[PDB]
């Protein structure tokens, strides 16, 4: 099944805001199903969408609703692999004015 093994932010980084954030799992996962909740300082900010740009569908982008303003975020992600098996995890990340 689906772990996450990188992220851009990376985990525990301190960065500038990203216009996306972008998880690569060591399996394929079906975006359609997958499903992420982004908060910052402990609040829920809106969710576009989700892609996998890839044929490999390890890499998932996440789009925010709107800007990612500075603060500290914290990322619930809930996985569909390409073989149907559901994993969840989580990992934070700030953002630097």
């Amino acid at each position: 099944f689906a772990h996450l093994k990188s992220a851009t932010p990376a985990a525990d980084s301190t960065v500038a805001a990203p216009a996306d954030l972008r998880l690569t799992f060591s399996e394929g996962v079906e975006a359609t199903f997958t499903k992420v909740s982004l908060s910052k300082d402990g609040t829920e900010v809106a969710i576009k969408g989700l892609e996998t740009p890839d044929a490999d569908k390890k890499t998932l982008v996440v789009t925010p609703a709107a800007p990612l303003a500075a603060g500290n975020y914290k990322v619930v992600w809930n996985a569909v692999s390409v073989d149907t098996f559901k994993s969840n995890g989580e990992y934070s990340f700030k953002v630097k004015k």
